[PDB]
């Protein structure tokens, strides 16, 4: 149930989009987008820079105005426009996924298959939302009727990071559109071109001009230029943990919008003894190894109890060295290649450091390919706390399994970071599910799974993986600005 | 119906809180508090510094980890320790009181009556919240079981100002303590007092050593030390727009801890011609010269319609040339001293500002008594929107009364402004009210009415007022980190 | 914009809808449905009584059995299913809306514009309701996990009227569908062939056989058969009150199914002195003679203040003459016929006692052809609290206008009434809006407007007009059914 | 700690309450409570009939009118005086206690530790609840406002069982008061006295006279009265399932109030061979002989897997023949009588129709003492389905043990019952948990525990065990009228 993909998709949008139209940058400078595949430039694009974002701006403040048709649309009609792009999404699946491909470099199956179904499954759930999101009235002290109204936060600056460029996408709009708000957003240099033409079927579903503008750029130019803005109400990030304590920063040393961050990981996959060995095995691949590794809630941390560590250890590494490496629209093909130039070295780069510290290299460990991005399926053995790689976030397919004792150890040692994005536990019994649950300090943990996302369930980061919520009704409220309205009455009763 | 009032109360507590315990400085330095209305000392203070507040995280992280008496209490018994609390200021009530008067300068009356109701009001409906914050079930796709649980932020700072000791603790500490987390707190150098004799209460309520930890001390020292720990979740700061922004940019520059902003605002109190005038006259009055100014929403900009501009300046010179300064513990006294040196002298800068830049005074202007810091009540007229003190919060007992024409003109002149708290509709007419209420751009909009709040219904700022909001449901919201779960189920069914 | 009509549309669907297949009543027995225009006989309907709603029952029991498609389905894909549904309803709207008017007597123009539009909302309001109404985590005492399901109640039976059939069916279906339950529905001897042609696209949208049950009938065989049966566990009605306390009846001396039910009115229209008289009028000629009279909520009793009696009066006669009443598919009607002679004669004999009883006939008064169930508009001036007319629900083009003076009087007087469906205030001034909205006793209460319905805002009766509500997050209250889990944990932790 | 009882306690309160007094019958009728223990009269109680439940229904509703002290009372007030009233029950505690044991029959540890704990508790919950129950403000379509109003339902019939008196009047008056209803309440002949002595406590409390009245009597009189009668809003009963029928078709045929009802069960607990079987053997045995077997939810239908039956069976003999049966107010006590002969019979039938269709009685099974209504525990072995006392609620202690073998079959047999009040399940297996949990028809379910109460967590039937929940928000939804109000707006904006 895969449709055949076309491994050159033409490219239709590469401009910056402003009130429905296509724009050159003010400079009139661009920059290449590549195919990590082949590392051959797929085309140029326009640079925009803080002047584009400027326009961008005012384009989203007017669209935003009182007695605009964006904010006097009616609730429920946001819902229909936010299910018309859906439509429109789904009969281009083939061409989004495979331009995905093109740019990103994860395989199209996956692509097709997970990445464009959840962006249209997170769009048809914020277009229920739209509606429904309501305030409420309230039993105040006194001769007086209460009430709260949810308005929209205003002109919403929305950076996304290129390891999920539609699915990041969609994950900011949702929320952002179904409460009526209006965007400013800057797609990764890597990963520009998806998201472009998502906002030419942002045109054709109807939505107003204004209400969703695209600046694709460099982050401490562009990005920087939104972080920075003195008429933008809120932003939204996700990117590394380092670059969101920049876009902070940038908030309190301008306007004090309101910000929340999507960031980094090192998730701590937890597998007991009484664990189903075949199912914890595949998962913790999966957990690890899912879109080239460069997932910020990727299991990069799997714990085995030392009475099944062995026998763990050899599947996982026979796994890991069946993994099939290659083409991304080869239908076999499991894993692609990585993103770009820089992340290939910070990966080989996080590899040598294991190497050096004494982990145990078990597979893999080098480059996978002559042309293109590609490294080998790479699990290290024996890890310790307080080894490079079992601090820092890698963001490749490298994987690292430590061993453990006891439940108290686990718990201590799981929770012994900076970081709190995800966790999972892998165990048969009741107790230590709902003990082990309880005690991690993550944003989701998963029960013998991993990586099950819904567009209904909130993902979000403890620690400094971030602050705020994602999907649910919880996403929501980052977007929404809360007014009381306070009316002296004759006379209150119940 | 008032109990005289104990016009010295006695000091009991004057040092840092810690693990339920007394502690003196690091450094053993202190400093001053000033009786308002006389010049005179009251006592010495523990200054606290960046070591004191050191010690103070140490003692809540270890009162927040996991398996404590704290983090074990079932939720609904955190709703009892509150309602012990509520019981125990209460009891105290007269003495409260008489020591906020003695420390702040606001009328005795009035901390009676007004200060503590609210505080008492506060802490008793966040004790009903304790046990009724609920996460979620969540209907996810596939064979899974997803819920939410909502915990504890952790440690959370706690900054709170000069204007209302008392009920800023109260608003700060109630939904904090409902939702089970820890609490470092910053009192301000003007009036530490009142909060530091609470400790004793929250200690003898029954809370268990290190969940609620006080260090009085400056801005820069301990205020900064807070906001930049790195182990301090989340920080929760009411003040200046000017510090507010130094907070964030700690927070970003440390270790992303969570922030909320309660700041300054101009709020505009909007007079419609067909206004109950008497009422009105009333309202605004209040709205402006409550709490000696001192307040952040104050009514500071009074819009009137120029059919009835002449009548109600005419009566508002007359109620304000009636208003009682004096004795705070004089029953009759309407208006005490401003907080301290530096807000008596800056509140007449503003008045010298407001003659010399073209503004009319219609009385007082001046130095109000020959002791304490005492300032007449004063009134400008034909304001306009370009002047000083038209554009900055004042913070005093100076009114600015501007005229206008249509409901299109004030729409606008009124949100034209960085500050956005709150604002005031005066009309007898339903579209009018609805109009208004609808397009001015605060967090909270009174009907007929100014400087209602109620603890069910919440407060905060829109653009550089603040982020967040306190009271009510919603200010669980920032005390709360959300976990969600998702587990794999042999078969999911509706 | 209304396509033209195809004025005698083709009957596809007249049979019993059981398993997504048509059948001939056990029986075999028909009964003719009348085109209410003309008096003659669209076609014949299958008779269904308690054998036929036996095997609907069973059918829908197998669809709800665990582990069926329609049980395992996602949540989100409920929703996806209504959408569907909706479309296919729009696909077909012309048609629709014509046959809807040949059994009916609606103008087309009514048909198609409003009831079909409000047919789609309100379907597609819901399937965002879906995947959203979530069970809870609760902060229960000791060491356990607590927590809600919210469950489908199960098998519900559902009794829609006349004046709204595909309107009362979508109320129906929407939140029952959504929150995954099954469902038996009786339609009205008088209007069954839409909710029967829409049992063909119900099927055509993919919703899986069993879950959507349909058998068109008599109320005293096939509507008790539901009512008292076994394997039902929940019943909503819309209907006359007489037959609601049939049905709540019927539910106690069965198997105690759930209860609800949309009853009766005799909604009083307030017209305060200081309204604005040409919208109050046209609001209340509105509120009254929509759907030839044949609304529940209709304003029936038109409360006029003294002062503005006369004119009042004069202007809603003059616009009840006017009123062009005739053949539905005419583009010049406001007003078709009857739904059959039943209630023809009923509104007759309403009229003759309104006469009688010494209320002055203003207009109209009797019959308005000699072919088909068409009544004149009429108006009763100087109507009395103890009047037939103004204590009876007329269902008819027959308005009631009383005088008042005080708004004490006013209110005493219209709450004086068994019924409490809806009411309407009609005033400029804030707190008589304010006043009235709290103390009329009624489900709905419209200010400055009348009929405002809203798939997101709850409908229903105060007193004998009902219990329960309908659309809305309210409207799947009724159909949910609520479990709570409880598990022992190893330590309970905030 | 329990403190000494007072064995013969003084009656202070033995008539009927109106409006804050004690009022005889009109007719001057008494009848005699008796003490189950002893056989003997304890004393006469005032008999209510219909003219006295009249009476107290006016009394309510001229409580309830608009204006009234009631009425216009703040939301938190309504919570103060809640919380007040819990303070004086605990001020009261043990003589209530000792109370309850005198005229119910069961254990005075129990009475003082469980039932008056948890009535403090209830009281407590809802206390909290009684200024947080918001309505929506909802973003309809058009150039409307729109929002709910939560109004109180009414005057409210409440009439409570035997078997935990002090409990259910705490169940019942927590949610009403909290919502600002009025209450009509009809407490058990059996059980009447520790009901009245609380409402000399709502009088001390502060509630105003007429909000809470009580009414003793007999079942078919002053209980039919309420039912029937055409100024009650609503009825909440708690009892059994016949009588429940009674009430639904009392209450259709008077004025179709609101009904929720609390009615038997014969819930399952199922014994999974991978449970603890100390824990299992004994929650067990609390299951079902908790308050002498008259528990709606008893486990009484205890499941156990085949391969644990037989040393399960062996283990819940021996703990039955150790239960001491005895003097209720003797420490070493467990089981204290029947309530009455009526029920003393019932369970003797019972038992014997155990016998004669081929049940295994493994101990006990006649009646344990000369005096008082004490009856043997008892445990039936080797029961089947269709068996009687498998099928019907026993309401004593009488032990049934079945034996199954898959967990599917479990499942299907614990599901055959008109019941679905609760069930159990005692495992250590996760999937095993989750899977019966959700496959579970009942209200409750209780994982690796029983009878595991919390005022958070709502508690009800599904089919023929009730309809409507009790406990937590849920218990909110029955005793709250929802009122929407749309208002016309110049200009809709988000
Ligand atoms: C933000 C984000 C989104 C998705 Br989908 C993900 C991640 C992170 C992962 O780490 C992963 O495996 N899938
Ligand atoms: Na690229
Ligand atoms: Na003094
Ligand atoms: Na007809
Ligand atoms: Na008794």
């Amino acid at each position: 149930a895969v449709p055949a993909p076309n491994q050159q998709p033409e490219v239709f949008c590469n401009q910056i989009f402003i009130n429905n139209e296509w724009h050159d940058a003010v400079s009139r400078k661009t920059f290449p987008t590549v195919n990590p595949s082949t590392g051959e430039v797929i085309c140029q694009v326009a640079e925009g820079d803080k002047e584009d974002v400027d326009k961008a701006v005012k384009a989203a403040r007017a669209a935003f105005q009182l007695g605009s048709p964006w904010r006097r649309m009616d609730a429920s009609h946001r819902g229909r426009l936010l299910n018309r792009l859906a439509d429109l999404i789904e009969r281009d699946r083939t061409y989004l996924a495979a331009l995905e491909t093109l740019d990103n470099g994860k395989p199209y199956v996956i692509s097709y298959l997970v990445d464009l179904d959840m962006v249209l499954k997170c769009l048809r759930y914020y277009a229920g939302w739209a509606d429904k999101y309501h305030g409420k009235t309230i039993p105040i002290d006194g001769d007086f009727f209460s009430y709260t109204r949810h308005e929209p936060v205003g002109v919403c600056g929305q950076i996304i990071p290129w390891n999920f460029p539609l699915l990041m996408q969609a994950w900011k709009l949702g929320p952002a559109l179904a409460t009526g708000n209006v965007v400013v957003m800057k797609v990764a240099e890597q990963t520009p071109l998806t998201a472009l033409y998502v906002a030419n079927l942002i045109k054709e579903a109807g939505f107003p001009p204004g209400v969703v503008n695209i600046v694709p750029g460099f982050g401490p130019t562009a990005g920087a230029a939104i972080a920075s803005h003195e008429d933008v109400d809120k932003v939204a990030f996700t990117g590394s943990t380092e670059i969101g304590r920049v876009i902070q920063v940038a908030a309190g040393s301008s306007n004090l919008k309101r910000v929340t961050l999507e960031l980094g990981g090192k998730s701590p996959n937890i597998i007991m003894s009484d664990a189903d060995m075949d199912w914890a095995v595949e998962q913790a691949h999966f957990a690890l190894f899912f879109n080239q590794g460069q997932c910020c809630c990727a299991g990069s941390r799997t714990f085995v109890q030392e009475d099944i560590y062995d026998e763990f250890v050899e599947r996982s590494v026979a796994r890991a060295k069946s993994r099939v490496v290659g083409n991304p629209f080869d239908s076999k093909t499991e894993q692609g290649p990585q993103v770009d130039e820089t992340q290939f070295k910070k990966i080989l780069g996080y590899i040598n450091t294991g190497k050096q510290e004494g982990a145990k290299l078990l597979c893999g460990g080098g480059i996978a390919a002559d042309r293109g991005y590609f490294i080998q399926p790479t699990v290290f053995g024996d890890v310790q706390d307080g080894m490079t790689i079992a601090k820092e976030e890698i963001f490749g397919p490298v994987m690292q399994i430590l061993k453990f004792k006891t439940i108290e150890e686990v718990v201590g040692r799981a929770n012994n970071s900076t970081y709190g994005l995800a966790a999972a536990v892998f165990t048969k019994d009741l107790d230590k599910a709902n003990y082990l649950s309880q005690a991690l300090q993550a944003g989701t943990v998963w029960v013998n799974c991993y990586d099950v996302f819904g567009a209904q369930s909130p993902f979000g980061g403890y620690k400094m993986s971030g602050s705020g919520r994602e999907l649910g009704e919880y996403g929501l409220q980052a977007y929404t600005e809360v007014k009381t309205v306070t009316v002296k009455v004759p006379q209150k009763n119940s």
